[PDB]
């Protein structure tokens, strides 16, 4: 009866999703994504990694909308830490999304302000609530605040400090604000859930491919455990 | 019987695209996007803006494509001149279109580049043949070339040189890229229009004010020409 999508962006996101939750999938592609339909607990869970950055991730969360009619959205993976208590591992969902590196400022529109839209895309208060109470039930910590996404790797201080300064956003990632505008657009609740692979300064690079793989199973782990009760 | 999807990112764009159509059409919200679905010689033509950028352009594709089964997609508008022989008003169809502000360099990855995807996306060479055809005909000057997409407005000096030596890039502006993407993942022709507003640099703000309604309306006229012969 409910129909739930399942997002990440990379298969090294989805990987453990689909192991987590142990049941049979069958694969249907659509639009050069492979959507992953299956049956837990009562619910239709349709699964599907987007590919890396913002075309990507609006193609492939409207594609679960439009054509797999989706009633919730949550995604799950991996993102870069822009503050000093958010540490490997650690999780957060985020209240709001911006993409970061949107730049009308040649028509003295704020960054990250596009006409007729607005700067931060809110999330589901009702599904974070929920993830909330579940993190303290299994204690563990979790954050929740505003995620930066854009089309770059995030591997410096200087773009660090920027996105602190300009957006105060505790994370940075390429996907989050992408899937939650569509989201609203549709008025699908969405619920965007990240563990921290590196601390997106010059070290970046290698933090992220040591701790993809964990964080990406502590992101999945604890989506399960939403799906659980939901 | 035959389907086609029109559009434009800004509302300036489409206006004189149904102008120059000149038949009724019925407004249909759907994603947050108005579509004016209308007859025209015997085709259905579905017309939209997206609204600025490479999320709201993606969207809009997509919902064309799955919502309203279109199966040609043209895209009219304006666009930040790169070389010396793309004048204000000239026409280009792009050849090649690339996201330019996509960077995952940390990863030894070629600028533009996103893994299980290309930097170059083609659209429709045969939509683009008919373009040339038709510019013959009608005595004007059409262009060819690679325009590059992102999510900033261009107006600097060094970004122009940027996008000429990193893509070879024509024109820039932000939503043609998405488009074409979303189309061919779908097996979906595109045709891709531009008419030239500014040239990208410090003075592209002004240019842009003074030309917009001018360059718009040189290319929904040729797109309907195009249209008149589909
Ligand atoms: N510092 C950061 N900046 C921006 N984004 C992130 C992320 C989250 N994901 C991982 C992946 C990096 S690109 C990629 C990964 N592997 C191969 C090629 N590209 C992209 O999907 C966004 C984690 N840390 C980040
Ligand atoms: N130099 C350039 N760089 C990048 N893009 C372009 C364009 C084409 N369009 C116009 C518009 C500019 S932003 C906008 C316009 N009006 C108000 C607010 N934002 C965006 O839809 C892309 C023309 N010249 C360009």
């Amino acid at each position: 009866v409910q129909k739930i999508g399942i997002l990440g962006a990379m298969r090294e996101e989805i990987t453990p999703i689909l192991e987590l939750f142990g049941v049979d999938f069958e694969e249907i592609p659509l639009g050069g994504n492979v959507f992953h339909k299956g049956v837990y607990h009562n619910k239709e869970i349709i699964v599907a990694y987007s590919k890396i950055g913002k075309v990507h991730s609006t193609l492939t969360t409207t594609s679960m909308i439009l054509a797999f009619g989706v009633q919730k959205v949550l995604f799950s993976g991996v993102a870069g830490s822009l503050v000093k208590d958010l540490k490997i591992n650690d999780l957060l969902v985020a209240t709001q999304l911006v993409q970061h590196d949107v730049d009308l400022s040649a028509f003295d529109h704020p960054l990250g302000f596009i006409p007729e839209s607005a700067i931060f895309i809110e999330t589901s208060g009702s599904l974070n609530a929920l993830a909330k109470k579940i993190a303290n039930e299994q204690h563990i910590a979790l954050k929740e605040g505003v995620i930066a996404s854009g089309d770059q790797f995030v591997h410096s201080k200087e773009r660090k400090e920027f996105l602190v300064s300009e957006f105060k956003a505790s994370a940075v990632e390429m996907e989050g604000a992408s899937v939650a505008f569509v989201c609203q657009k549709f008025g699908v609740p969405c619920c965007v859930l990240r563990s921290i692979s590196d601390n997106a300064d010059e070290k970046a690079g290698m933090s992220f491919d040591e701790f993809l793989e964990k964080s990406a199973h502590t992101s999945a782990k604890f989506l399960k455990s939403m799906v659980d009760e939901l």
